[PDB]
């Protein structure tokens, strides 16, 4: 029973990733799923192509590397947050896609608990801001879109969940249906604070208690996944964490204060702040994250929509860049992105600006613009999006950051990393080992049973790759951000409400 | 001989043309020749005069030559020319003191802001029709004389002497004998009162401009001279000339012009309207040559847009037109592209503009932004529209069109959608050649009038709205809303 | 459980696919997957076999997975397979002792001279069907046994074991307790005797390959093992049926009598036709190769393959950049009446069926000054069709029988102007049917009727519907006098390499 | 006025040209047009006449009025032209009776063959130094002819003129004055006996071409006539193309060779006063001594060159306006063992093919666009390559160094690898309109603008010199596959 193994459900691909006892990678696979817009703003993804491709993946990432069921110790899931299903207990068929936490579908509905002044009552009691985000307002979309879909519900015949809860539930055979602290605290339907299911943002929405996974730690045995077969080795499922929440604590931000960057779809900056909540006055979120024997802690968290995601826009949709070809290569056949900026409001604003009516937008246009600045300009917007959290969270938390930690795929990126650097004079401290989400989800599985002793064991596992350094001065820097700040007003506000 | 042809000489911004017509106004024989642009700083533009002359005289002989008509046969020459751009040169000798300054060169705008600043912009609508921009020749005149050190004095000594386009060309064919312009042009030099019908003295002072320097300005069909021996008898700016060859002689009548940039102008009979809404207003002909008025707005980007797309962004080219892609799609998907790469002209004015994208989703394509750069064109067009709709409170019913992109059905149908009017294009393309020959013609007694000329004009295709065309307000107000935020961006 | 579905497994050089199929042969759900291409020096090509088993084991998970259908509904799984594609593995630990060496690989040019040149031709055509070329399987398994030092003894020890695709995947998906492969994939092998149905003495003799290390042979239509993906406790599910991808995609259309042929286009063209019971042997430069019959019998047929045809627009494509995508070829071809006079005669990698010239390259004949990028487009699609003609005038020619119409499958079917132009320079009808799925329908078919899903193809036969006939719409004089010039465009393409 | 300048009125294949240079040769003012080329099928090349004409008049006009040059500064006019292409015109009107048949046109390969068949090509090269091939004017008249329902009536009649491109043009420049040739162009008619310096009846009988036709043969350097373009102005040289390039080039003396770069490239080497006889199949033709009299030349004549390159922007669009030929060659190494062989219009010399057309070979799939372009480029070395072999087995003389143009098409990638594949230096002067130089320096003598060529060759030129960069077994290699890929065009196309 020599491995754990990590489910890492992700935006836009399922990756599983098999680990040994010395805490390395012996083997990876990855699949895509299609991006669904119904609509421009919308976003969906197919819960059925969601379940398939990870599982698959699962499948593919043993068979490689001729691993046999057997000799999997546990099972840890991680996943992206707030993305909500409805399906049927019965049939385990979803009455609806999985609306994305990108989607802005709900922006009407946010407006609604706006007007009846419930700011403070979410903030407080959730940690969290209005904003078609999370996934309330998704849940009672769904029930307001199906007809009979809510005295179902009542009946006990619908159940709810975000991305954890569907794998699991379908990994188990319908034995089990759970989530974790992390990812119930992103639902805006949890009291972070009581650690429970809070009654009035149910009855608000009009969401029925019988659709409501149990809530766990999230170091913990869940449940058993029968892939050493029926009659086989018990396999169990014994860590979920949120993703943005497994990369905390695989990056072992498990003391107040330590904070972390990771490069994704999105870009989320979270910071650990021990056994006390601590509220944003700053644009930020107050969430739920996983202390060091795996204990509840909280966090401060800012969360950028469109990171990673905007460079896949390039390519796939833009087809302004391929493999072979990529976008540190076009971005640095040019000095500069010529004036150009790109503001990646694709899917409305997150942190700190919280509009979910902003639009992508491009700024500064000349007739000696071409496809290299645009490309650099769509890079540079990552990092200006980091330093508008970077700045909310110093702010909110009184710390100042000598040192950025990040991981992610986007930190193989040595432009981006030194340009993040540069526009915050901060160094950045990049990792050899950059999906740092599926080893949180590991270590989470893997401690709760027993495979590792504790965390301090993976003390000495990370590796600093690199240091950037800034290569700025503070007028330029300065001069820089100001106009990044020109074009982020321009783009707000832009879709006319329903 | 018998006279049975018509030249007209349309010196244009980047190439120098010549077509022969016979009496039936058919088109007989075309030649256009190409001419180096230089740009000797950002943002500044020049023309060598004697490459505008050379290209100018060279495809005269060549459209001549390859249909083998000679100058007996020739009944007159008509002249049309890009405006505003400035020469200064040597009455003796014929030799430009500098280049000519193009009306797209930028180099006076600190000129130009003083002269706001001082207070003028009504002295200068009013008098002479124009908004305070590099544009027009006055800055550039002073320019050149403030550069080249003595001019001024030579000029006032009786030395120098200023054209625009059309005067450097009739003064090169008539070896230096005449020295004229007609109203339209001289309209568009800020030099100009266009209620007085001559230059205007106030002007002259605050840019300090010598008079002795200045051409005589007569009609826009009249016998100016003689070329060897040809009559010249018409001239007027190429816009002004593409509205004549349009037969918009009537008030209320419109055309616009597609090209690198889009020119729109409505004729407003002999009453000069005065903007409130950010155009130009101008010296025209009406039906028997005589001094009309009219409105007029451009749009600096416009086929340009796509050019930039074509070039830069490298998303197309002659394989793959801008239509191919933009048909590809039903709609641009919320997007809307703004290409204020230069600022944006009427009705705005403001070079501070920089260009910009809106409406961008994960699912947006190259397509949907190929297709949004062409709508822009159209989009730019009703701006310009809605503003002479609202200065002149005349609402067209159709427009006339010509240029390279009303080839563009998709173009020409969108259009036509988005502003709710119908779109005229017609038969004969070669209006503004049409038009100068028209006014040359008239001055020769070659036609009598414009009548049998009226009545034999065919329309090719016209457009008219779809039932698109009922989203048009929603969409325009998506239109207007980029608009806005794509102004102001430049630090000054 | 009512089993209500067969799965076809369809192994392809570039990519694992996974097809599920019910009673009325409906595309239930499909699953493709790409594994990489390995090659380590020029004109070699090799797969990961534990690459092409990891791929082809998640698929068929992820059909069944999206479909939401458990491995109890499975009546038999079909297998399909990338022919010729050679692997050598360890019998008791199931580890290859090298990459497979795909079809495509050239490395045994040499060995193939000297066969050759040892006057060999004869006795291998007559006794395998084939040509002397590196394409086919048994120069590869030489390759293995003479790179790998000691290989032969364990060999003859039984230590080792010798499988095309199908064979390797059966065996793994049996647990190694079945070491089989079909009468179709056999045949590529250079190694079997086509007339007398087992290996060939000589061959293994001449090429020093081990008897002990050879599969059975079996009928394309029979039950072999039984695999379970479920695990311990799970089900075993029948596997059925196997044949080479080609074969298969003939048995697809339902070219299963005398005459009946198909041509399938991709990046190359494979053309088969039926010749019933009786092998013909050729004449005129194709393969003579085993096939199915109505009852999954063995049936013969001759083949021929282009090496180059999609290709060639991937060529305009991706190097000569003369479209963006491929699918613009029709477009842009249509724009000319005719190509001026031009032929291209893509033949990058040389010329295959009917002339097997490997030294042959790609040459354009017909320039003249007004020749332009349209011409050439045009002329390159029609490259296709004109290799096309080039097989089946072989196949005519060595058969005696003139095709009454030609069965299309493949990508390039929708380009209606190559499908009529190729009717047109045949002088035969062309027949698009509504099924594209035809190589793992084929494949279907025999797992089905060993199982007995379907008593037999009659039904299946009287629901076929063809979607589109396009009929020759030019006289014999033109078609020949157009085919004369390609003619002598291909000659001199020929032996063009030293 | 004092007469400071010369004009030479340049009319090439692809376009005409106009130069104004002063009494130091220098060039004060040039200007360049281009032309349609129509192709009525594949094979055939023809040009407007009108457009011929209209496009070098208004060039003419064109770099004086830049210049600010009257026309009674000028002390005389040269005329140089693409040579071979035909036309023929009504005298009353002017009015051609048919377009241009171009140099390059294929279209009387069946007359060529009939040529053949009757044993002409011993007489034709030893009186005319030509090879019966569709290049020359003779079987291009008979053509038009033979097209145009009684027009042999019409020409004995005295009704209808034949000229080559310099007669045209002088003949529209005095409008209809003076009909002329030169003997340097008379020479490519095949209907000139090239010794006895006259019109040969044996080939005006056997093509049936009406002496009536025909201009009279002039001196290349001699006061022809005038033209108002106002003062009259001498028009007084007039050379084929490629032998004022041989003029221009100073090459005056016995066994000096240059090679001009064009839309196709052009070996010539002057003999002095005597015809040398081709055995390896060349051209002997009438060129200019140094005092503008009748001297002889070899020839090799390449059909494609320049022209190639047109394809590949006009027609391919593998290059544009911005981006060219020598940017995108660059770009790779070598071309991949990718070969062009450019028989657009079939081959010329040494091969005199008429019946190959282009092709491209050794494609593969990793071969690109700039491959492609790269060796397109190159086939303009291989071919030049192939004349000058020829010509050092026809001369006797080896060159210590290929003197080129330093025109458009002799850049810097193709001049070295021009070295590189003759493993022979290459020197190129920049003197960008060195054609139009020979038919000024000839205009001008003849008006005594110049008293002789002396003081023109003590000019010095700047000159670039490329040296060869690889070794003999490359050399020898990279050859051997461009003579393989030859082998594979020839012969391609059916006779009519
Ligand atoms: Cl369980
Ligand atoms: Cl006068
Ligand atoms: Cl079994
Ligand atoms: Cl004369
Ligand atoms: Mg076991």
């Amino acid at each position: 029973k020599k491995y754990i193994v990590a489910l890492d459900q992700g935006t836009t691909s399922s990756r599983a990733v098999v680990m040994d006892h010395d805490a390395n990678i012996i083997s990876v696979s990855q699949r895509e799923f299609e991006q669904i817009y119904p609509k421009p703003g919308w976003v969906e993804h197919d819960p059925m192509e969601i379940w398939a491709t990870q599982s698959s993946t699962l499948v593919e990432v043993l068979a490689k590397a001729d691993i046999s069921s057997d000799q999997i110790a546990a099972i840890g899931i991680t996943n992206q947050r707030e993305t909500t299903i409805v399906w049927e207990k019965e049939t385990g068929k979803p009455i609806y896609n999985a609306i994305v936490w990108q989607c802005r579908r709900t922006a009407e509905i946010c407006e609604h608990l706006k007007r009846d002044g419930l700011e403070d009552y979410i903030r407080s009691n959730t940690g969290l801001v209005i904003d078609p985000y999370f996934s309330g307002t998704k849940v009672k979309w769904i029930l307001d879109h199906v007809e009979g879909s809510r005295e179902r519900a009542r009946r006990g015949e619908l159940l709810f969940g975000t991305v954890d809860t569907w794998l699991i539930w379908k990994m188990t055979q319908g034995r089990v249906h759970v989530t974790d602290y992390t990812n119930a605290s992103r639902t805006m339907l949890f009291n972070i604070h009581t650690l429970d299911w809070d009654d009035k943002m149910l009855e608000v929405l009009d969401i029925p208690r019988e659709m409501l996974p149990e809530v766990r730690r999230s170091s913990e045995v869940y449940g058993q996944t029968n892939i050493d077969g029926k009659g086989g080795t018990r396999i169990p499922i014994s860590g979920i964490a949120g993703d943005q929440q497994a990369a905390l604590f695989g990056q072992l931000c498990v003391k107040e204060g330590m904070a972390k960057n990771t490069y994704g779809t999105g870009c989320f900056m979270l910071m650990n702040t021990g056994e006390k909540a601590v509220k944003s006055e700053n644009g930020l979120l107050t969430t739920i994250a996983c202390g060091p024997t795996g204990e509840v802690n909280y966090a401060l968290e800012g969360a950028v929509f469109m990171a990673g995601a905007s460079i896949q826009w390039l390519r796939d949709e833009m087809k302004l860049i391929n493999d072979a070809y990529d976008s540190e290569y076009f971005a640095t056949k040019v000095q500069n992105t010529n004036g150009v900026y790109v503001v990646p409001a694709f899917t409305g604003l997150g942190a700190p600006y919280w509009d979910p009516y902003a639009r992508g937008a491009i700024f500064g246009l000349t007739r000696g613009v071409n496809a290299n600045h645009i490309i650099r300009a769509t890079l540079e917007s990552i990092a200006y999006q980091t330093r508008d959290v970077l700045e909310a969270m110093q702010a909110d938390s009184g710390i100042r950051l000598h040192a950025l930690r990040v991981d992610g795929g986007a930190v193989a990126n040595n432009f981006l990393m030194q340009f993040q650097s540069d526009i915050l004079g901060t160094r950045v401290e990049r990792p050899e080992v950059r999906e740092v989400t599926a080893l949180g989800a590991a270590y989470l599985a893997g401690l709760a049973v027993g495979f590792w002793q504790n965390l301090d064991e993976l003390q000495e596992k990370a590796v600093i790759e690199r240091e950037f350094r800034p290569g700025i001065e503070t007028t330029e820097r300065n001069y820089r951000y100001a106009g990044w700040k020109k074009a982020v007003k321009r783009a707000m506000a832009w879709e006319e409400h329903d």
